[PDB]
């Protein structure tokens, strides 16, 4: 027998300086904020794990 | 009054497994072996140095 006060969710940013809610939806729309030319990877383990 | 022989200078290799003597030339035709994409850096120093 008591009111419940409701806050309203915060939002997050994307590129372009541009906001959204859920970081998925900016990725699959925008993507990141700050770009890498590129990873160079390197891996351990057994010729099965390399495959 | 004694034979001076002499030996050919020899060469280096360049991309795509071709071969050349000058590096500078060989460089400005053909490109390096293994490609890097990034060469993200920092500096440290003064104002008139940054500029």
């Amino acid at each position: 027998m008591k009111e419940l006060i409701y806050i309203e969710e915060p939002s997050i940013l994307f590129a372009h300086g541009q906001k959204c809610t859920d970081p998925r939806d900016g990725l699959a729309l925008f993507g990141p904020l700050n770009q890498i030319y590129g990873i160079k990877s390197g891996v351990v383990g057994t010729q099965k794990g390399l495959q």
